[PDB]
């Protein structure tokens, strides 16, 4: 059936990147689910390590490991599973008693932690590439529109003129910085507890390295208090999320702006809008609004995790608030919806160029004339070009046609006295384009200015590229050992044990 | 006149650490006065910088230089004039209109999100500063108590045998990472935004790095938008602040159980208690429920800051909520307050032993002793180890007192079969200070491992105290080479020009 | 199979209450499955509205009428068909063009805003009714109790005597208060905003009343922008969940002490503890730490909803967070759980009156005895008090042992002066029981006082109930009355048109 | 020295209200200042109470009060004297050991609890006269624009026609649920805990109410734990704050909007509005925007205050947060300005009424127009219109061009028929007014039924105002009768005993 949705001004279908919104809600797993295929990993890897330790037999272990994947199995469609004593029972119930030495040296509060982290870390390295997509769309986006001038605001008031790249280059520079915070937490993140057990240790003689090394960790958690008790990056987790979704925030605030029937400086691509059930002109933002529902929501596990670290001791506790799967999803959804915005939002050209030539964003170019011109003091000038706005604005003269004979009229009423510049100073200091040209220093709207801004980004996103891959790959490589170790040890047991 | 507070058990004096708690709320600067004078720092650097580019000659330098120090003079008393424009207005009724030159290319959005950086940067290496002689009296004491036998807890039940000095080194790895998250984050304040000004830049032709360099920062803030409408940064100080303040909350919590009448495991020095103004008997806990209050409080100006970032566009705004010096005093207060509080805080050592051998933290070693001795099963020796509990806890029988008889009729009752172990394997199990030293791997309680992360961890302090003073230098090398510059330009203009 | 946590001291099952502390996440809505079928009682309500008003005939009325049972149907196994497009777009399916004029003077704006106020009605009785239940159990356990010496805290710290009773009344009276704010909140829930249509009402003659009447609501939201934009509602019903479930944390935390293997004077229900897959001894206080972490995570939702609403206009927004079911479940469980911790909580009776006769709790009473019986000021015998503690502790003299030679040496070291108080003033000063009943004022902890508040809470409980029974009738009244207008027009139009 | 700020665009002086929000920071007291004058009142009706109940003398008492009137002047000037202990110090040196008697059955817990609600008591009488000062400059506003025809936006897209008049009591309606919040919290927060002394109450006879009575509470505290333990009315008081204040942003977010160059519908009173130091063309919303601020900053007090009370026990605790006043004081200076803002604003009539012609939110009258007209479904009839708007916009037809051509050829095109009606239907649909004028139901746009809003609204007024004045009277009613009691004490003494 059709999308229902997809009605009057709701032409086509949403884009795949908008129905994300839609349906990370009713999908998300629960973080048990989540959590779990990772806690049969750390299975494996701490029976491998018991193995080469010589706690477990390799006959002992080949049993263990077989029953895993019986038990793994049962549970895709058996939820009561998935949890520790369950899971264990279970096991011992496929295999037999062997089935509890799995536990040896291990508690559940450092196989927890171990498994969130690493639950955590795959999300955090998808996070991580759908903000590289992100900033990928934007600095992409940014070096078609290096010429498309267009106001800058400053408390929602027109400021002076810019254009639509040097903008997103503001984004991207955002972005550059919230990478970095992620690949911190990363570092954080992928640090292993296990062998903290309870929260001392254990007098098994653990390899808590092999271990680590065959979950993909890059270190250990040292102290085994830390180990279960640690949390801080979970809430970092939940902080990096909330402050980089605050800035998706704006961004789909500023081009819900934009997009304003008022402003009418941008429009939002058909298949990022919806459409009402009773007004048929709507072309509603609902792609932007649902971003922003994200990232005011994503507040929530920020202050619930940080609330419970500060209200306990530094223990293990079942207390803590955790960083949950449904979380992640929507951000995830609501950055690429605003990749697919950013990608395919149509910029009103003429009309961006209109309020820059017209609305007087281009006062401050005027002021800065008459001080480099005449030398008077920036604030003398000031006073004069204000008095050239109110002027104007009341005689209805928009920008671009104020001259000499207005500017002059300014001077003498405010200062007495005229002020020696031509109808070319002006015209030119009016002239947005040429504010734009003007402002060519670093990080400024100039094209040059900003195509080094993109030259320098598309350098840093290679490198972004490649610490993910790099992350990535890591992980990939130490789960192939792992599950390599896993074969050699059921099939040596079954042919020749 | 005498502290009137103490009284009755509150002996001597507050301490000084513990003496801040008190003073930080009436002392606080507003963010105004706290910022004015890297505002006047500021000032200097800009007008340098325009003197090296030709927009100022070196005659009218020196007049504003000499001007600057007159109004920040007058400021010092006259807090009217310590935001931009009555500033500027001052120093135009000094020296005249060529005040109004200090603003060429120069924006009250640029010059504030610069002032608030360098703010937040002096504040921000006064908090690293801080948790580096919170660490230092951590790991200082954690050397002094590696035989302080006693227990761990998880979800407030003593979990097993540990020492003080174990404990405390998990506070040690805790306060590693949160330096690492200060110096993470300090990398993006030390970034300056000069020369955005108002948000796009200027066609003065500014040299962005020389102010930058004048004023210590490393770094630029490369977009001009992202110069003025960039908060990110102001958001993750509050942020590090929550957490590394929700990590000093659970070990104030965790101290203030220790110290309970009930617990009665550590008491806290006189000098940090209080006592009550009705009931003779108490000795609280005062320094560390303020120092929890600090953390609780932390809390809002995270959400308050985020908030405002999702409220907004990726503009300029007046709208953004700041974290505010009182908010940072409240850390310092409650970091120096813990600092001493973990220097002198007395371990009832004889009571923490006590507690070790009779209370069950043992258990878990007989447990693994079963398994290590007559091979069953983790679960199956756990299931008769808590029917020893149980029944030691009817017949009232110490953990250290339970013997073979015991454990044979627990294995008996569980499991219809003795189990093949001795008094001797059983005593040796239950002797919590074995519990220690069988836990000797990495992180592990036993005082050579115990050891192992003082001695990392006295060579990590070394760094962290390196990087400081290298931040530090930095900063004082700059100020000293602008103060040169400045002195040099008003004596030049004086004696030659 | 066995619940494989109930191992070791988990003896025997779960209590119910405390197993829906683990079902809840996995079990919970989704915000649409939760409000779908309050949006097809709204459709035919609104129906039947349109047909009094005769916007509709019975004929049209009877065949949408009948074919949103249809729907219904359907939707029960597809979610798709659970938002407003959809499920239209489903009815023309069924019974043809005539399905869309169920829309007729209406918008998916107050259709979705009625809906969750719906939901919210619901589960606001609900929470009341576990509100209720929990304060039962707190009152008829109190009164069980007024005998049941035990010290009150606090700063975690032995303050004075009490009686259990005395302090589960504290709860009685928070609950109270909680109750006041949860029924105040529900006059403002169960407001109706339909007839608001997108925001500004409809040119069609709606009878806002019938719709209201029909879906059981107390009056109107009046300005159809208010029916839309309004959403403080939400935010109200957050935040009573959060500072109620503060209290609820609370006294888990309290509970969580008293159970300490240290105080030792409470035990929680076997039913109501879990254990450890590591250490035997662990009786694991999981419904306390499992409730206090659905506290903390209600934390969440209030400052979602609130952050979103400072983001936007005073518009219907598709950004405003919302209040989820599976927040409110938490809240349930955590009720639920929390009223069958305190029903069946074991107090050691016997350990709770060592502390108060042993640990100087008592140390008042004997100041105000010297108060009263020499008449000294209260800060002078308040100082002979301290070191009359101070000497007891160390010479290791419990505070009921403390005689009247201590008593003197302290005050003639205090004073130089002995003090005209008798052995027997001393010995009554000091004995718990004897605090109590002095303590017989109004709220105080006096078997008589704390019988007069529990005849007063057994009373406002009945109210409370009252008002429950009220509040759920009308909406079952309102119920059955447009369940009988439907049948009534789909018969006679069946029968007789 | 005139106002630096009022230069260019920022003509005249700020509105007083406007300055205040300049002002609250740096002019805010402390708690500790704010609380202290009600700790004075508390000592004196205290004293008087113990008066009554004999437990002081007349003579002891006359001694005592006419000490706390010199020591008050004392900490006038000293503030170490404004916290309880250095207090009762200086009474001690100022009148002898007599001082101490006045904490006679008192804590500093209950004191404290005490003077706080007195505290807030008076802050929120305060914020109820703003918040009626702001509903009143909304009310006589919206009584001033029945005929103020404008678009009412929904996900900031043109929705329907409505009024000034119309939006501005949705404002009013959202004001009269957060009076009720508030009048609902004093109820709570005017209740008095002194009594319960330390948390247990005390053995001396104590007449409660008398001290209450005396202090102008309306009922008491009753249990003892409750009374110094409670601490739900703080969050309360904080989370209505914010709530009401997220209303208050998004009024000022409306405008901020509403006044946006590119809107242009309003502007704000150049006593409201700023400008910059660089751009002079600015006209800056920045009254607005500090508005929001404070919106924004309330979050954090209710997260700091809800987390420290889920942090702790049901105990007095010195780690639970507070409200302080310079959060209520910026709450009263947002009010303050907003309620110039809404007073003073001019809204652009002409503008209004030319997007409401022009912008297509008449479309739903037209659809409406077609279902009543010819009887198609809703549905049908909105796709017909949404391709009306579609091809109106392609051809650059504003919608109040839009004829029967236009219509019929969009039927045609979606539906291969005509659609009978006629050219002055079209008309009469697509005029703004007559959208309106047919909203006339129940808190519709329409002149006559917002005017009924109005006059209901003026009713509640004269109702706020007269429950505000009851409970100020109450008050001085309450202070005067102590002054007096006090006074007759005193002089009774010195005249004839
Ligand atoms: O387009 C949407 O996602 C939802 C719209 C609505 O329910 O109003
Ligand atoms: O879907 C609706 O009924 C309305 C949507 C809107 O407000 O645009
Ligand atoms: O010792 C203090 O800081 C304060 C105590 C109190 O006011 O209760
Ligand atoms: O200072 C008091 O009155 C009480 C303090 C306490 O609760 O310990
Ligand atoms: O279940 C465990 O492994 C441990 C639990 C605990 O810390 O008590
Ligand atoms: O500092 C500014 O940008 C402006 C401040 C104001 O007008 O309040
Ligand atoms: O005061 C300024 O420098 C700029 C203000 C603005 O952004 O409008
Ligand atoms: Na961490
Ligand atoms: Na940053
Ligand atoms: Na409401
Ligand atoms: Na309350």
């Amino acid at each position: 059936v059709p999308d229902a949705t997809r009605i009057g001004r709701a032409t086509g279908a949403k884009a795949p990147e908008f129905q994300e919104l839609y349906d990370f809600d009713a999908a998300a797993l629960t973080l048990t689910s989540a959590v779990f295929p990772y806690d049969s990993q750390i299975h494996r890897a701490h029976v491998v390590m018991l193995t080469e330790q010589g706690i477990l037999t390799v006959e002992e272990s080949a049993t263990i490991l077989s029953g895993l994947a019986q038990v793994d199995e049962l549970a895709a469609t058996d939820g009561s599973l998935r949890t520790y004593l369950p899971y264990e029972a279970a096991l011992k119930r496929t295999i037999g008693s062997v089935a509890g030495k799995m536990h040896i040296g291990r508690s559940r509060n450092d196989l927890a932690n171990a498994g969130k982290r690493m639950f955590l870390r795959d999300q955090l390295l998808r996070t991580i590439e759908a903000v590289i997509g992100y900033r990928e769309a934007v600095v992409h986006k940014a070096a078609d529109h290096l010429d498309t001038v267009m106001v800058v605001y400053t408390q929602r008031k027109e400021a002076q003129p810019i254009t639509l790249g040097h903008y997103l280059m503001a984004i991207s520079e955002n972005l550059a910085k919230n990478l970095d915070r992620y690949r911190e937490l990363y570092a954080r993140i992928n640090l292993c507890p296990l062998g903290a057990a309870a929260t001392a240790g254990t007098g098994w003689p653990l390899n808590r390295d092999r271990t680590s090394a065959l979950l993909g960790f890059d270190g250990l958690v040292v102290n085994s208090i830390e180990g279960v008790a640690g949390w801080d990056h979970v809430a970092e987790h939940a902080f990096v999320n909330a402050v980089f979704l605050s800035g998706l925030s704006r961004l789909a605030s500023e081009i819900q702006l934009w997009s304003t029937d008022e402003y009418q400086v941008a429009e939002l691509d058909a298949s990022f809008a919806g459409t009402s059930s009773i007004m048929p002109q709507k072309k509603n933002p609902m792609s932007l609004e649902r971003s922003r529902k994200a990232a005011f929501a994503a507040m929530g596990p920020l202050v619930g995790i940080l609330t419970s670290l500060n209200a306990i001791e530094y223990q293990m506790s079942a207390a803590r608030v955790e960083l949950e799967p449904r979380s992640i999803d929507a951000l995830i959804a609501a950055t690429h919806a605003m990749t697919g915005v950013v990608r395919t939002l149509h910029p009103n050209k003429e009309r961006m160029r209109q309020y820059a030539a017209e609305n007087y964003s281009t006062m401050t170019d005027l002021t800065d004339m008459l001080v480099r011109r005449v030398g008077i003091d920036y604030r003398e000038a000031h006073e004069i070009v204000a008095h050239v706005v109110i002027t104007a604005i009341e005689k209805g003269i928009k920008a671009n046609k104020i001259g000499l004979d207005l500017v002059q009229e300014a001077a003498v009423a405010q200062t007495g006295a005229g002020i020696n510049v031509s109808a070319d100073d002006i015209k030119d200091a009016l002239d947005p384009w040429q504010n734009v040209l003007r402002r060519e220093g670093k990080g400024m709207p100039a094209p040059m200015s900003v195509k080094a801004s993109i030259d320098d980004a598309m350098a840093e996103l290679h490198k972004d590229r490649a610490w993910l891959a790099n992350a990535t790959q890591a992980l990939a490589n130490a789960k192939q050992t792992l599950a390599d170790s896993v074969q050699q040890i059921i099939q040596t047991d079954r042919k020749y044990l």
